[PDB]
């Protein structure tokens, strides 16, 4: 089954998931000179004060921090979005070295990692229905560079030893995702897809311009996770990113001048 190895990685996905070669795949390179300011984008509203984190799971591809999405507790609204999008999980993609790891790129620059906060459009009732719709999901993407530590990340780092291998989970209550945001909410936006199988073309991407800084010790702990299950050969969870896909007939819009 699919993964990030030489034998099962992104260049193979199209054999089981032909939409991999579709018209609105993600991630993309963001050419900053070609993206145009869109003065019509409405202000972006990140409302995470009532967020209820539940659990952290190593799914063999990344780790997901899961939220209660059975009420409007943590929502994304505004920007390019019509209606209300509920936070269901966040996860990261990262590299084996600090010079790669992000999915989106900015003028071909790769960041050390990328955070994805995944939200679904409440007009579709549940996540599984939402992913069947062209406006079903909104993913807020945030770049990570290596420098100063991110204090709000450390609770995540410290639990990773307890979910080293695929299929392990741990309680992860009372985590505040506001501690993972940068100061500015300036962004780029475009219509795209999930970046893993099933690669569904259901995402409005919102990629923040300002990266967050994390320390080398924080990212080193990400790279100690395993893709494998317990009692199986160790394969470090690194380089779990899809490279940039063709932009095709899309325009990237900027929220900022
Ligand atoms: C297997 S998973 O946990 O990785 N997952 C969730 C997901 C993927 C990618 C993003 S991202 N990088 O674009 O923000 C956001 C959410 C993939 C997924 C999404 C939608 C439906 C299914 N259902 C099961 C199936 O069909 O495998 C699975
Ligand atoms: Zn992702």
């Amino acid at each position: 089954h699919w993964g990030y190895g030489k034998h099962n990685g992104p260049e193979h996905w199209h054999k089981d998931f032909p939409i991999a070669k579709g018209e609105r795949q993600s991630p993309v390179d963001i050419d900053t000179h070609t993206a145009k300011y869109d003065p019509s984008l409405k202000p972006l509203s990140v409302s995470y004060d009532q967020a209820t984190s539940l659990r952290i799971l190593n799914n063999g591809h990344a780790f997901n921090v899961e939220f209660d999405d059975s009420q409007d507790k943590a929502v994304l609204k505004g920007g390019p979005l019509d209606g209300t999008y509920r936070l269901i999980q966040f996860h990261f993609h990262w590299g084996s070295l600090d010079g790669q790891g992000s999915e989106h790129t900015v003028d071909k620059k790769k960041y050390a990692a990328e955070l994805h906060l995944v939200h679904w459009n409440t007009k579709y009732g549940d996540f599984g229905k939402a992913v069947q719709q062209p406006d079903g999901l909104a993913v807020l993407g945030i770049f990570l560079k290596v420098g100063s530590a991110k204090p709000g990340l450390q609770k995540v780092v410290d639990v990773l030893d307890s979910i080293k291998t695929k299929g392990k989970s741990a309680d992860f209550t009372n985590f505040d995702p506001r501690g993972l945001l940068p100061e500015s909410l300036d962004y780029w936006t475009y219509p795209g897809s999930l970046t893993t199988p099933p690669l569904l073309e259901c995402v409005t991407w919102i990629v923040l311009k300002e990266p967050i800084s994390v320390s080398s010790e924080q990212v080193l702990k990400f790279r100690k996770l395993n893709f494998n299950g317990e009692g199986e050969p160790e394969e470090l969870m690194v380089d779990n990113w899809r490279p940039a896909q063709p932009l095709k007939n899309r325009q990237i819009k900027a929220s900022f001048k």
